[PDB]
């Protein structure tokens, strides 16, 4: 919608803003049925479709006894506990049946269960109404059989290989008018409604299928789906790429990267930051993140890229020595560290180089820039539309002495450095 | 079985204990093959699923060509050499037709092959039967060769999309009642195979097909099933998280986290460690683990849960400083590390929040407690049956003077900061 | 060709030779297209096949909204980047009437793009051609009508439930995607060098692996989407791979120890006068003696790194080490054998099927070739080597980390190199030299 960027020549870092939220803070769990049947070459042909179905029942039986920078620093937990708890419910004796009867009449229906979650479950696939019906015969049969017991096998043979939890959540798990109709009889807020049905695609990704329990001829599953709690606050990317002196000899040299890369967004007064970008999904200019990949700073984390050396927030560097070449793809451009010998070029589509970048930490802006190479590796930059801003600003590198410089530090941070070059300093008086 | 817990207050660490190994310590390969024929709208039909048939054996002519926290310290080795050592001998003449032979009159055959592997050899489609005696005509008939075509087309498709090498392993690579008959008919002893019978899931999921070989009307590929030398020993999982001073100034607080978290399990005199617990896989009370994401540590590393300090192990620590809050769910509670304003909190369904963390780490049982509050994260708690003990006692970060600990080492030990804390003493004197 | 393997004592590393270069360099980005139309008991089973035909169209047009040791040092780059331009590009206003004009009488064409881009476009079914010539029924003559649609409904349907479970990107591009014949036409008819066009067709597989399908554009009555292939620059330079393991002293106090591990192992190859430098090799797929890799991938260094195998401490390039205490026993399957850095009171040995134990490893880093060797075991762990032919070369040599003073030492650097080392060294000798 409007992304703008900004790069920050003074810490080599580049922040992508104007994006919306749309966080995953809540789980809907659904209970998905299908009502199955216990039981010349026309009819060949049927006993080899319906031993298909005996050997899907049996995977499923058998399947069922299997019971379901800074990213270091993440919490532990189960994305899928809340589906467990429901279909630990379905276990429970009658508890199955009260699903049965509640689509004896009607397809959709809401269901409260016995540990009061009320559930909204769905009847997908009626073979226990085809196959007795169509059990009295023992070509037009055989067709049709195989296209209702299409599904049945495809449903067995994804939770085979993903031990009963697959994620995205397939068209066969749940069909997008299934989808569509569940989105809209969920008990959840019009923003919520109107956000998930623009956006299927993604909620199939962020969505879990959970095989469940397989009795009194039915096959049940739970269909877990995300629920943004918190959406249309901003959010924005932050890129960090190595910073280092440019000294002729190179053992003179020092480095310095910001460690607090990710995806950060205004969450309930405080932020919540994604460590690992990869956890997210944009679209446009939504990002959808889920905050179990989250940590809760403050929102004085922002600070870290107007004035690195804020009083209010401690910002995070390491300081490994990273003298090599290398390129970080963001938004709307390509922000460039390029140290030694190394060939770094910017070029357009047809007419070749435009831009020859020197030793340090330099950014282009994607406009009229289509790749950036950074010696043998060729990087094509994002070509969405938006406006770049280039902050000037000495680099901070350039403000330590190297004979004292901590170099080869993990996760550190400026007060951190600050406090183990006085030590340094103290052994020198 | 009987799953208990004890959480150590001193080293912010906890220990889920109770369960009982299944170590994949070997490999069973056996040779899974295919016996391949050589080559109006009932006549097109044919001959349009005819060219699904070529060009699924060409793919496969085209794909033999390819020839077949402390995790950092593990070995590398290849998971599928066993498999590639047996795939290796079919391509020498005369050796495809050993199987061919053995496989003439039945399904189910033993073939010691030419490098002295007893491999069980299957035939689990007679493909070339059915084409040659169905090749006279050159709607029954058109049906019928789509059901005999399909299991060839889906084994070729995953290998397509996999290199080859499939894991875990269809239904369509071996079909339950074929991998039941093969663990039956497997040299091993009645226990291993109630316990591989009674997981066929996890079997599975810890095998690998590997495309092999498609030559003289035979296509053939090695399904390599896991052998669990290591059966009912003592299991029990670490956990750890953070644990920092609480001082009000937050550049004098120092930190520390145990970095041997994962599982360990009882295994020939010494523990077998699998620093990435991500690579077991836990049924009920029983964890399978594969020994080669394992470390052997003398059996004395378990003296670090009771005595941090021991003399007989040098138990392993990190000393990055950890200014954020976080939460990990363990087997029977949670662990939170709350530290600055975090709200960290351990909620009820339905009667609220019955547990306000204060800054530091502590815990809380899973006993009336259903989710627990970090920041903007929630975390839901297994709600499994079990006994947790809360040890009290003096948090060890307590013990060290701030202003000679060191801070930001990323794979210390109890004996390395003891030697640099006397080093930087040394120095000051 | 021949794969040699010399490992080095000196610093517990092991260098494999004689590997050629298939580096991806670029991409080039195809457009593959597919014609669409607008629209008894057997022709219940037709509308119930038409409407799978209706729900993949629906699918593909809620799926065309969501438009898409040392390897933390690489960079950071879009993939799809090359393919999401051109994506672009079609949603563009009479940018598809151009596709849609130029596969009016044929199903391979170039298409010059409104940007200037040559793009090589595919239609590989014609679904529109079939529905409008059998739309009269809309009462069946026969069931072979609804068999037919069945076979070529199936690869539309194939395509869409890959983008449903992938958010509109697929890789390895499956054969429904693109079948071989497409595929190789389609390397035949692409504008590249005959090594490279012999290169893809040889190696298939791996073009499909290093490949992207990305679902694009449903409009006016055509589905399109882009195919990224890989374009290998470079082809047949020297490629070597570089295994090491941590190499620590085995002094009778197991609290004295110190240990160092090389930290530049990976994949080398020859490359531009430089060298490509792959830290992470899982990411290069081998083909007998030939390498596949991404420059992505890749640090772009002197080639004065390969020094580091004969001599750690030249004194033209600053070789990597870290420092960190490695008190446990481990190994490395080479290419022609095994490293194995054995410590404390790990049993370390190298075993035949039939012979036996035939080496047992002690305290320190040593080396076994794979010739008479069939697996080798570390603890409770059993590794097996790899059986190919070729030669192994021991260089005797003082492991280095005995040069090194314990008591100055500096344990736990993460990524460090020998002056960083020697650097730190001197400063805490310096101290107690004033003294
Ligand atoms: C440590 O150095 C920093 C550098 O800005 C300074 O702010 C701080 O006061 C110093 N502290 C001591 C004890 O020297
Ligand atoms: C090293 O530190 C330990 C524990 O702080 C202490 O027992 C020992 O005496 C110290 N060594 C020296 C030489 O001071
Ligand atoms: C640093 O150590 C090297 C030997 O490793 C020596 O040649 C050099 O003079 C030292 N520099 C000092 C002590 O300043």
């Amino acid at each position: 919608q409007n992304i703008t960027e900004e790069f920050y020549q003074s810490t080599c870092s580049a922040v992508s803003k104007g994006y919306l939220s749309a966080l995953r803070t809540g789980w809907y769990t659904s209970v998905i049925t299908i009502e199955l049947s216990n039981i010349d070459a026309k009819v060949k042909l049927i006993k080899q479709e319906l031993d298909k179905y005996k050997n899907a029942v049996t995977e499923l039986q058998l399947l069922m006894q299997s019971t379901p920078f800074l990213g270091f620093l993440l919490g532990v937990g189960s994305a899928i506990a809340s589906g467990v708890a429901v279909c630990k419910v379905l276990h429970l004796e009658g508890e199955v049946n009260k699903i049965k009867s509640a689509l004896l009449s009607t397809n959709k229906a809401v269901v409260s269960l016995s540990n009061g979650v009320s559930v909204l479950t769905f009847k997908v696939l009626d073979l226990k109404n085809y196959i007795d019906k169509q059990l009295l015969p023992i070509i037009e049969t055989v067709i049709e059989f195989q296209q209702k017991n299409n599904r049945l096998l495809e449903i067995t043979r994804e939770f085979s290989v993903n031990a009963g939890v697959t994620t995205p959540v397939s068209t066969y798990m749940l069909t997008n008018s299934e989808l569509l109709s569940l989105i809209n009889d969920m008990p959840i807020t019009n923003d919520q409604k109107k956000l998930m049905s623009n956006n299927v695609q993604i909620v199939r990704q962020q969505s879990y299928s959970i095989m469940c329990i397989i009795k009194e001829e039915v096959l049940a599953y739970v269909v877990q789906l995300p629920l943004y709690g918190v959406i249309d606050t901003p959010c924005w990317k932050l890129h960090t790429s190595p910073l280092c002196t440019t000294n002729t000899k190179e053992g003179s040299n020092i480095c310095l990267t910001r460690t607090d890369r990710g995806w950060y967004c205004d969450n309930a007064g405080s932020v919540s930051f994604f460590p690992q970008a990869e956890t997210c999904k944009v679209q446009s200019n939504r990002v959808f993140c889920d905050t179990m990949n989250s940590l809760t700073l403050p929102s004085e984390v922002n600070l870290c890229n107007v004035d690195i050396f804020n009083p209010k927030y401690d910002c995070k560097i390491m300081t490994l020595k990273t003298d090599v070449s290398s390129s970080v793809i963001t938004s709307l451009g390509a922000i460039v560290s390029c140290y030694g010998k190394t060939k770094c070029t910017a070029s357009n589509k047809n007419r070749g180089i435009i831009k020859t970048f020197s030793n340090g930490c330099d950014y282009v802006s994607n406009k009229g820039v289509d790749t950036v190479s950074v010696g043998n590796t060729l990087y094509y930059v994002n070509k969405q539309e938006g406006k770049s801003l280039y902050v000037k600003g000495e680099p901070i590198i350039n403000f330590y002495d190297p004979l004292v410089f901590p170099s080869d530090e993990f996760d550190a941070s400026i007060s951190q450095v600050n406090e183990k070059i006085n030590q340094s300093l103290a052994f020198i008086r």
